């Protein structure tokens, strides 16, 4: 219980007393707390700390090199360092928990987490303590991958370590050295295609929510290992496919433009040669978009997507899915013998061809471009256009309460006025478009004050909003393309899972440290070469 | 003085007029076809042609379009509706970035025209 | 060759070694290594190293200023400093 759970131990050590542990062990102290207070659990609504059920975690957790080195040095009841608490977080698992994205507990994580993982080295050396999973299955690396730790995951996958006794739990294992040049091969053992949840599975199919999603992907080797499988494999699948999608919307538009005119709907075949081109068509159309619709339904399925998220994570897929809908429904219209289905036709055709920019990705210089449009599309239009739409349905009103038309001359109905101003908006709107009014002097004062605080007044303060959030977000929309980038050589990869798999796999099996046991470590390294003028050593 | 100037219109030939070029080409296609895919012409008249429907899009580009340029078709609706599409992507969204990306370009690279000029 | 034309002193001077080349041109100590191994090659392609075929030079581009004074004012051997390379 909170009060009734916590034991001497826990609030004991809270208070940095290094005696009261030597006396409470020295005749024996309970190493196995399980402290579920409310103050003390998981619970984040709770003000308190999730140092950890075990007293270690919250030697741990706390800046106490002391009372982690004794708790588990000290001459019995060295406690279980593979003790899984109620969540089942070992005692790396908690200090990856508690570890802050602030340089000041960069350094204390980091330097705590090489101490802790060597003791536990030497105190038994078969447990391969960084695998150990929790509850809902994940890995130290997995949980500072999907939390979101730059620090801890920098440092995990770039751990080089000293000290041969017992250095195999390495990552920078490094090669011949001639001068200022140096080779250097990583491990890359859980980071490309293994486990139930890889680094680099975890970084990109992740919810907007985790921090810097689009930061964690300048490390060390995921930058490289991304490249290499792009300059190697993923470039010309996704030329092809480029090339498969603007075939398939030019025949989608042949068919559509020589669409037959007379008569309703079900049209009968004729025995020309252009009427069977015609069905080729319109068939190969309606096959490209039941596949997109199939598509959809299994994205939206497997990768739940969040309300928020849906339109902040997934954009290209919404387009998608959407102009597969309308060209879904237009074909359920045209067999009901109903001669709306132009209108479907229609918008999708037009969303097709503005979907084209999804391949804009595989180009650096565009996907920024394309970038920057979905985030002012998403930000800077929407205000403006809220704005601008109430002070023209205002105006509109007004002067369409002044006209009389009681005599160019239907000019009473709503839309019509509206349609003028927005003329007005687009530069080419007149000043004097009918003259039935009353009292000319209350008309023209109305349209010149719509004039001035629209033509003139909005659009520039537009412009300049523009280009502030331009100036803000350059960097932004560059690392949200690198992040795109990543996600379209994940998918390109995968879908090819019953295909082929072996092909696509980056890496080569090296042979270099040895275990304490006494054998190889088999790793699939990389290599990064490097220069360097100034360490010299 | 103008040197400088010279090199300034060369280099955003180069950069920034090219690929905002190449997406309005896209929009403008796509809509334009879809308009003439719309139009009936079964009765301005000749607008059936995808190079009338385009060059009349081009003009709403250039400040000087109509908005009913033509009646033929059998619902008002839909091509009011991309016509206002058309209006907001291309007139108020793209050239306004094209305007925040050349003055961006220029803050960044009146050294750089002014090096190229010495050379 | 790579190893076979690569002489005792590339190698020697290439870890900083002055007590070994004192004792190697104390003896007598070849000044005119032909090395065109692969990786001391002018092929940038080649990961490694073109410090210039003859040693003086693996002794320069390295900053070395004891072994470029030493290998030049040495008694004997003073490598020819107009040494044309390959
Ligand atoms: C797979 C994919 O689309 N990727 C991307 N597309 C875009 C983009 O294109 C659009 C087009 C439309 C649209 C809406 C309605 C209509 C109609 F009038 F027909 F109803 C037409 C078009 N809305 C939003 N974006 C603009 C900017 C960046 C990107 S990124
Ligand atoms: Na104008």
């Amino acid at each position: 219980s909170y009060y009734k759970g916590q034991t001497a131990l826990h609030i004991a050590i809270e208070r940095r007393n290094m005696t009261l542990v030597t006396l409470l062990v020295e005749n024996g102290a309970d190493v196995q707390a399980a402290a579920n207070g409310d103050f003390f659990k998981k619970t984040k609504g709770r003000p308190g700390f999730y140092f950890g059920e075990l007293p270690l975690s919250l030697a741990a957790c706390t800046n106490q090199l002391a009372i982690v080195k004794f708790l588990l040095q000290n001459s019995w009841q060295p406690a279980d360092i593979s003790a899984r608490d109620s969540v089942g977080n070992t005692v790396l698992h908690a200090l990856v928990e508690v570890a802050d994205n602030t340089v000041d507990n960069t350094k204390f994580v980091t330097s705590m987490y090489n101490e802790i993982l060597i003791l536990g080295a030497k105190l038994h050396p078969t447990l391969k303590l960084e695998e150990i999973t929790n509850r809902k299955g994940l890995t130290p690396l997995a949980l500072a991958a999907s939390s979101g730790k730059i620090g801890v995951l920098a440092y995990i996958l770039q751990r080089e370590i000293h000290e041969p006794e017992c250095r195999h739990l390495s990552r920078k294992f490094t090669e011949w050295a001639y001068g200022p040049v140096h080779s250097s091969l990583y491990d890359l053992s859980c980071i490309d295609t293994c486990e139930k949840n890889s680094v680099l599975e975890v970084i990109a199919y992740s919810s907007s929510e985790t921090p810097n999603r689009h930061d964690m992907l300048l490390v060390e080797p995921l930058n490289r290992l991304l490249q290499d499988k792009w300059d190697r494999f993923v470039k010309r699948i996704f030329y092809f496919n480029f090339f498969v999608y603007c075939l398939y919307m030019i025949i989608f538009t042949a068919a559509a433009y020589y669409r037959p005119v007379e008569g309703l709907p079900p049209y009968k075949l004729k025995n020309t040669v252009g009427d069977y081109f015609r069905v080729t068509g319109e068939i190969l159309s309606v096959s490209g978009g039941v596949y997109f619709f199939f598509r959809g339904i299994q994205y939206f399925l497997q990768r739940r997507p969040s309300l928020k998220s849906l339109f902040v994570d997934s954009y290209s897929e919404i387009l998608f899915f959407v102009q597969s809908l309308f060209m879904l429904v237009s074909v359920v219209l045209y067999f009901s013998q109903r001669k709306e289905y132009v209108a479907s036709m229609v918008f999708s055709l037009a969303m097709g061809w503005t979907n084209m920019l999804y391949y804009t990705r595989g180009f650096q210089q565009m996907g920024i471009y394309a970038v920057m449009i979905e985030k002012m599309i998403l930000r800077d239009l929407c205000r403006f256009m809220f704005v601008y739409l109430v002070f023209l349905f205002g105006f509109s009103t007004a002067v369409v309460t002044l006209i009389e038309d009681g005599k160019g001359n239907s000019y009473n109905s709503l839309y019509s006025t509206c349609l003028e101003l927005f003329k007005f908006t687009i530069g080419m709107g007149d000043l004097e478009f009918t003259e039935n009014y009353d009292f000319k002097a209350v008309f023209i004062i109305l349209l010149l004050a719509y004039v001035i605080l629209t033509y003139i007044l909005l659009l520039n303060m537009l412009i300049a909003l523009m280009g502030e959030t331009v100036n803000k977000i350059a960097q932004e929309s560059k690392n949200i393309w690198k992040l795109q980038r990543a996600i379209t050589i994940l998918d390109t990869e995968k879908s090819f899972l019953k295909c082929m798999r072996k092909a696509f796999r980056s890496g080569k099996l090296l042979q270099v440290g040895f275990t304490p046991d006494g054998k190889d470590d088999y790793r699939w390294c990389f290599r990064v070469d490097e220069v360097n003028w100034t360490t010299w050593n």
